[PDB]
């Protein structure tokens, strides 16, 4: 099929970190360095924007938290997105992100996006087809005003496999403290799976672009996962400046 | 040149309506026709965005009020843009705009709008070249964005000669309660009218669209300008109704 | 009854202007006045809110268009309050005021206010009888916050007789342009117009302060009432700049 | 003198928890407890508001994280209070708290409060004499408001030693990841200790209510801190619920 040659198939799931505490020396590591460029970042006028797309349990929360774990609070939002409510609905669909984006020297983290239009919107047909097919280029040109001026734009989808999913989704029944996180809405979606791969493989194809990458984290293990969304990220931002002419602090 | 067959030196000025009392009969009907039309807008969850721009004291202050006159308050706003003020200019330009679009069965009225990217910004030179070169194409997503919803979207530029701004310009020095209205900036931007005419003539050509149009109003006569701005309003909106199968009042 | 004797029955409804011409006179050098104190308010750190409760059709609407038709649109905001949507019912009943209180230099006119509470709240028992009978001293603290800060507040309210309500009301349903402004709220309350006196003169003997005046305005006569409210803004303006110091412009 | 015998100087701050698993166990406990109250908070359409204040390295932060951790995020917003930006000092000091009042069902945490009108604003003479010595009947009357309402307010302080202070601003400084967080301002602060002793006292005294009790926390040990903040919180939701009517989970 296509969904055999698709990306999320070609993912190598066994990615992982075995120690726990190699993982807590690297993950300190990065959000030193994750620290020092935020202090550039609110000097120098120029916001980042993250992006967080997944499966159900697949860890977005858990990236999220590491990411902003030994951040200032004041620097930085976690917008999280869910079906726009009622007062939302009175406006297109675009007016909810645009009053979320960042101020310039600012973070805004999206625990989902403007990319429900093309993914539960399309699968569940609350966006109807002319709708979540013209939403491709919509979504692409509303990446590049931001880029073209001066926010920078990362995009992260974490990928589990189906029994993983299950592993997770068992776990967060039996402890009471997580058991808020899992719904009906959880296990309706799960049993849409193969629709959401469809709509996720044309999603990584009409919207990954040079100034706005999707990347796709492998995220069976955590630790993997959460350490290198903090890579990547560090990554993008000293490409940022390098290209710009702005310092890097201890590179 | 080019400025001797651009759109504003074609535009016939001569155009005006003799008799005042013929005047305020055709304002008349057309605004109980406004408003008839307004009583649909509200049900049928269409929202309906009107900018207006031109040259300092061309009436576009007068239009508004006449289009708005006889309307129901609660049922549209009027959003008076200047200068961008510092808490705005944290944020991409576009920004401040997508905070005033109007909700569904709404109207919005822009007094100037995001147009000021492609003329004030370009002229005194707030946008440099790649941002105002860019914009026309910006402008244009941001209207289809909102065009392929649910929006309507009406464009009106008040076009007035040289001489006729000066005798204006005159009457509002004289007169106590006009004097705000007229300052240094409204002289400044008089001095650099042939860029205007430029600017306004690539704005033209590059944002006139089939979804958006741009409306040239002869405004040396106040009265012809206001009674055509509610006639062509009328029309789009007649036009979106027809085309959308929406009944129309007494047509 | 305490009705015959209620501020209400006391105001004398005869007052009038009998020359349309006398009147525009007076209105013009009131609107002169209160444009050139708009400027001192904007330089001076203060802030003006007008309140205007009355009857319906007693002319509030028209009070206002006059107060505000020839300041600047930038300096001054007017806010129609009517029943509180859904989404304003979810906070405390003063939220949606606070958000809507003016900046320093600037004026905030109020077509309805928070005193709804002590009014159609009450007497269509949208607020418990613990709710209204609590509310006087919960406003008055409201306005004494503001008013031991900045903030200027006037208050005013329109009678006319219940024979020139009804005339209005027919005059709104024969205009087709003001078949709007008439509805079956309007006829259900002047049905309860005895309720509201009660209401409204326990509101005049609970909330009338020294700092927050109530001001009623006889208003049988567009006319009078317009120009008396103007008089008595330019007053209470000047009196607090006397009060503080700063210089008036032409007294 | 009256610090000697003050409500600070009383506290006794060899309060702690000395096995870290019982710790963890106690903790674990509460927020079961807390996260099957927010449900039954959520449906009944009641609104908590928490305030935190403190000495700075205190262990506010600390203290909401362990709050918040296992609630579902949609419930709460955690809201960090630091000096008025510019465009809130165009406004009354009240009113940027007044928009970030939680919804009915909903949790606001303030970091820090309204009560820096009485506190920095005081010491540090940002507030004048009349302004602050008016603020304590002000924040009283805010106070009262909700809770006349259906809020529910909780106010906590974390009290440290001088000498604990110290030992938590060094381990902030040799800390890269905690070196934000230290500023010259917090040791200006330190400095200053004394005056502030003497403004928290006057605050405890003047607005500690029946209402919206202050609730000072032993915090030379965070462990201790943090499960206490969840054991009072439980116990005035719980009390609510009893006076009111609303069954519990189970209790």
């Amino acid at each position: 099929s296509h969904m055999e040659n698709g990306h999320l198939a070609k993912v190598d799931l066994t990615k992982k970190i075995e120690s726990k505490s190699k993982y807590n020396k690297k993950l300190e590591k990065y959000q030193r360095r994750l620290l020092a460029l935020q202090q550039i970042l609110k000097e120098e006028k120029i916001a980042v924007m993250l992006v967080m797309e997944g499966w159900d349990a697949a860890g977005k929360g858990g990236a999220i938290k590491r990411v902003t774990e030994h951040l200032d609070p004041r620097g930085f939002q976690v917008d999280p997105i869910g079906a726009p409510a009622p007062h939302e609905k009175r406006y297109h669909y675009l007016q909810r992100f645009w009053r979320k984006i960042p101020q310039y020297g600012q973070i805004t983290i999206f625990d989902r996006s403007w990319y429900g239009r093309v993914l539960v919107e399309r699968v569940e047909g609350f966006a109807t087809k002319e709708e979540w097919m013209r939403a491709y280029d919509e979504i692409n040109d509303f990446e590049k005003l931001l880029t073209d001026d001066h926010y920078i734009i990362g995009k992260f989808f974490y990928h589990i496999s189906k029994e993983e999913q299950l592993k997770r989704f068992k776990d967060r029944e039996k402890n009471p403290l997580k058991r808020w996180k899992i719904t009906d809405e959880d296990w309706r979606n799960r049993e849409k799976w193969d629709e959401y791969v469809e709509a996720m493989e044309d999603m990584f194809e009409k919207t990954s672009k040079p100034n706005a990458k999707w990347h796709i984290i492998e995220s069976n293990d955590k630790l993997y996962a959460r350490v290198k969304t903090l890579k990547i990220i560090i990554s993008f931002i000293e490409d940022y400046f390098l290209e710009h002419g702005i310092e890097l602090p201890s590179y």
